[PDB]
């Protein structure tokens, strides 16, 4: 009943899709490499028609949301926010929804390697990960 403008995020656009968790986003009028923070990637390359049920679907999906989403949003962590390669340690949103949570909640990806000072969406992904895990949604 006085102020409801807590927090603050910054939007961005997909300059070019890399693979899955990795994607190029528009930051400061420049193209930066962003990564699906605390998200697990198929870790594949290009297997034949068979072998490994996951891969394209996981990489495509991530790009599907951002590409289909008229607007993308990224949220950097509270710790490093950038690894050795200076990658983008943030979650990529699409149409107002964090794509990371999608893959994590769907099954394409999973929550791995995450902790303070990194925990912007820990409680958010914590459930999305374990929730889909217990039921083994897709690819689990």
């Amino acid at each position: 009943a006085t102020s409801t403008k807590k927090l603050h995020k910054e939007p961005a656009t997909l300059i070019k899709a890399i693979d899955g968790d990795t994607v190029k986003l528009m930051y400061k009028g420049q193209p930066m490499t962003f990564r699906l923070l605390l998200v697990d990637t198929p870790e594949t390359k290009h297997p034949k028609k068979g072998v490994e049920k996951y891969g394209p679907e996981a990489s495509a999906f991530t790009k599907k949301m951002v590409e289909n989403a008229k607007k993308i949003e990224v949220e950097f962590d509270k710790g490093q926010r950038t690894d050795k390669y200076g990658r983008g340690l943030a979650y990529i949103y699409a149409d107002g929804k964090m794509v990371n949570e999608a893959l994590v909640r769907q099954g394409l990806a999973k929550v791995a390697y995450v902790y303070k000072p990194n925990n912007t969406h820990e409680q958010l992904l914590r459930k999305s990960e374990a929730q889909a895990k217990k039921e083994k949604l897709n690819i689990w």
